């Protein structure tokens, strides 16, 4: 079939809890660090956890090496199932809150610059609490270094090569299975985030990581044709200009914004070649940009609503 003749939503059902590759770590700490920012920490304690981003790796990459029932707090991006019933730790969508953090007693904080502000991560620091700042390469092809970084941070080094290897496996295998399905002219795709019916509808660019999940997916990323490195304003202009036949967007996201009916009523969005056919990939948000141990069952979904009818 040609898949530039499907219409409508297609969407991907959340993949859930990371599956441990153990059900017996035993971190060998301590453990002393230069972390991304040049900041030497020492990791003695990693009994109460925040992994703390904007995409949802690390605490997916902290349960699958066996310390699920380490963390005691959560972004709103670390949407798992696990953590449903553990204390959010963010505010007005991503802005951390100091003492909220500080109120879970935490002894390790994992974090990195995708989410702030700078100054709350110095104060938690400063109270006390060893706070670790990662710079994961966030591609495909470094999904394994990502986890044995983290894997080192909390003292589980072979945890952190079996799910390496084991997320790396499941990655190049849902690969083979995408280029046999993908059409010979790849599909012209953008990542679309939306929150709420407003201003927070933006095309995501070389930062967030989408360019690495559209052409995982045998696409081509126009946000990476037109050289957008941060996000930019999704309004008519930029919609008609990147032309996009499918947009890839967030599940609640969508919903947020109306579903595909309120998407429609944007202005730009339904005279796109992807408006016209009404084409939207909906991606589990706490999945979508997260990359990490699920990327290759991601990839494996999502490339079947894609390419097959
Ligand atoms: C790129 C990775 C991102 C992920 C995975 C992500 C994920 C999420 C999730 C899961 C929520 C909670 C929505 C809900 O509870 O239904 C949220 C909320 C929010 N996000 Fe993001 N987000 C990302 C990036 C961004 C960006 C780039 C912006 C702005 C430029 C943004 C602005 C917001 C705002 C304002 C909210 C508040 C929504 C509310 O009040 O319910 N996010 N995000």
């Amino acid at each position: 079939t040609d898949p530039r003749t499907f219409t409508g939503l297609s969407i991907v059902e959340d993949i859930g809890d990371v599956v441990p590759v153990t059900d017996n770590a035993s971190p060998a700490l301590p453990v002393s660090l230069t972390d991304a920012d040049g900041n030497d920490v020492v990791v003695e304690d990693v009994s109460r956890i925040l992994p703390l981003d904007l995409y949802g790796t690390y605490s997916k990459t902290i349960a699958g090496l066996g310390l699920v029932d380490n963390i005691v707090g959560r972004t709103v991006s670390s949407t798992e199932p696990a953590l449903a019933d553990t204390e959010v730790v963010t505010t007005g969508g991503h802005t951390l809150n100091a003492e909220a953090i500080l109120n879970l007693h935490p002894t390790l904080v994992i974090i990195d610059h995708s989410i702030g502000p700078r100054e709350v991560i110095d104060q938690i620091r400063a109270a006390g609490v060893a706070t670790v700042i990662m710079s994961p390469q966030r591609s495909i092809a470094s999904i394994g270094d990502d986890i044995r970084d983290i894997a080192s941070v909390v003292g589980l080094p072979e945890e952190g090569e079996k799910l390496a290897e084991r997320s790396v496996a499941e990655v190049e295998e849902a690969s083979t299975v995408v280029d046999e399905l993908t059409p010979e002219d790849p599909l012209k795709m953008v990542f679309l985030y939306a929150r709420g019916t407003g201003g927070v509808f933006f095309i995501l660019g070389d930062a967030y990581g989408g360019r690495d999940l559209i052409e995982g997916l045998g696409g081509v990323d126009m946000a990476a044709e037109k050289g957008i490195m941060d996000l930019a304003p999704a309004n008519a202009e930029a919609l008609a200009e990147l032309n996009p036949d499918v947009f890839v967007m967030m599940s609640e996201g969508l919903v947020s914004t109306g579903g595909i009916d309120g998407l429609m009523e944007r202005p730009g969005i339904a005279q796109t070649t992807a408006g016209q056919n009404q084409r939207v990939l909906a991606l589990p948000d706490g999945q979508s940009l997260a990359f990490g141990a699920q990327t290759g069952e991601l990839l494996l979904r999502a490339s079947r609503e894609l390419y097959v009818q």
